[PDB]
């Protein structure tokens, strides 16, 4: 397994909008994300879109492209970060500079909508890739949980770390919906807690993301083939029950439950249930039908805060009835 | 190497219903009465689903009553025809429970929409029968007049009346995708004229294959999806998404090499788009994602969401000539 080279204080974080164009919709947000990282002594390159608007996207497919490969071909840059999400990452795929990206690793990063290219990285490069802050969503959240964020980051991506990385749940966390241009409020803290939904143990290569953008790319050369023994890691945002009772059904009739030895679900921010008054992982659990799966559910890796990092396609133990998750491979040199 | 086909319908026919998804039976009584009726009064039967009536929020059920609800008409030798009573987002939960040899033992005039794609789709993939993209009871026979008449007209023309092939389906000559009345009528809709688009001119002949692209990303990869063969003509429709989550549908379709193979593009209306303030057509979209990639591609066909719909067979050779504006179906799909 090739692997980027450990973030160090005084890099350079380039940044692209690979999809909708925050940089131009939410100033404040994206300056205070900017002026956060500059603070703690890392740089920023902005991308060539920064700035621009393209109504629902940053601009054309082809100036997408071009923005994130010049950051993919720019030695300088250590770090590649996606300021925020959308719908359209995918239609970047085919003309992505891959060879360059292999021949040079870097880390890159993202969560929602980067989904996309998070996989599609690995899948074309073998490089593992991390599910984890988007520039103006997770950087530019006011305190205190951006500090906590900020920390995770730091633990998968600059320390040196000794294997296993257990990775702690957070505290506190918070899907509110309030403070994303100007600070009107406090958030609640909710206090925290995974979910034991399906006791067992398993092991293998951690593979997944946001679950919805997966379906924006599964059967291609981008997403990775899910092996016997991959550890499902899965995430949603904003969505209702159907939805989501689709994408599980979805993973059901491809015959991923046949395969995979265990399930992450992240929380899933602002859900509906649509009045039935379900969770997320009781949906799942009829789509599973009393298959013994070791299902761990409200990870904290999707749109709440704060956000874990986590390295997408390295081995990882899951235990979902003690309710912890290592990291048993090196992600990174 | 000829196939089963399901047998024409008949006057006096039974129509079972169900609903995979929506529980649009108990939401909208008014015009599931009024749907039924229409099909009463011109000489066929309908024999309503277990879960006609029953309310289980987003849904009209859990996956295992849905399942046993269609199971139940595919078993019974008295249905000619299976519809659904409407879309929503769940039929593809029923796919690993259907009883796809009691269908092939019995094969049946499967037709639906939207998100009925999904069984549409896995059933013609389980068991090599044509089924068809069509009207759903509530939303499409619930439809008050002028509309329900011509989409009644299809419905005949396709699935009843002897067709000589090439069988040429015909335009519509008005149209409409008007948020309106749904339960009660409260103005005549607008009667547009109407007209199918040359986005890109040429011919293609091929198995048309397609249905709901959104929904089909919901079954994509699974045994329930058929396979995009070489010459395949590509027929895909959408309603009320934005321009973000089309091009999310078509750059999907780009990277799975659907583009390289099929032969043609059929793009149905698109009911209530949001262009994202672009102005922008859902055609102009699916031509940036193509690039340099020259297909001929027909757009605005009228079996969509929009009213009327055309019934349209589905795993049988199509005729599609973008540059006439024509489509013929050029193979048996019923006897
Ligand atoms: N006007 C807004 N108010 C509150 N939260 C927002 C607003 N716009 C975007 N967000 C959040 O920004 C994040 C963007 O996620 P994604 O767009 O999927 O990459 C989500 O957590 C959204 O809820
Ligand atoms: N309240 C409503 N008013 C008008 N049209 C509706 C209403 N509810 C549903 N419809 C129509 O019914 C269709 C249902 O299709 P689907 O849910 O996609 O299978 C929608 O796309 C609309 O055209």
């Amino acid at each position: 397994m090739p692997l980027p080279k450990s973030l160090k204080y005084g890099d350079t974080i380039g940044i692209y909008s690979p999809s909708s164009p925050v940089t131009y919709t939410s100033p404040k947000r994206f300056e205070r994300a900017k002026s956060y990282l500059l603070q703690k002594g890392f740089h920023i390159l902005e991308g060539s879109l920064t700035g621009r608007y393209d109504y629902y996207r940053s601009g054309s497919i082809q100036e997408r492209a071009k923005e994130l490969n010049a950051l993919i071909r720019n030695p300088n840059v250590s770090c590649i970060m996606s300021t925020i999400g959308g719908m359209n990452s995918n239609s970047l795929l085919p003309y992505i500079d891959y060879d360059a990206f292999q021949n040079n690793p870097k880390i890159m990063i993202g969560y929602a909508d980067a989904t996309a290219l998070l996989l599609g990285i690995y899948a074309k490069t073998g490089i593992p890739t991390f599910y984890g802050p988007a520039l103006v969503p997770s950087f530019g959240e006011f305190e205190p949980f951006v500090d906590d964020t900020y920390k995770y980051f730091l633990e998968t991506l600059l320390h040196d770390q000794a294997l296993p990385y257990n990775i702690k749940q957070p505290l506190f966390w918070s899907d509110e919906f309030i403070n994303w241009e100007e600070k009107t409020k406090e958030k609640e803290l909710r206090p925290n807690n995974w979910i034991s939904v399906t006791n067992g143990q398993a092991t293998g290569r951690v593979i997944g993301g946001n679950l919805n953008t997966i379906q924006g790319i599964w059967g291609s050369p981008y997403m990775p083939c899910i092996q016997e023994g991959d550890i499902l890691f899965i995430e949603d945002s904003s969505k209702d029950a159907a939805t989501i009772e689709r994408s599980f059904s979805f993973l059901k009739i491809n015959g991923v439950f046949d395969k995979v030895s265990g399930i992450i679900l992240g929380k899933h921010e602002q859900f509906d249930d649509c009045g039935t008054n379900r969770k997320p992982y009781e949906i799942l659990l009829e789509v599973l039908q009393n298959q013994r799966i070791p299902l761990l559910a409200d990870f904290d890796c999707c749109h709440t805060h704060p956000m874990i990092t986590m390295p997408i396609g390295v081995q990882v133990k899951m235990d979902a009835t003690n309710k912890t998750i290592h990291i048993l491979e090196k992600w990174k040199i």
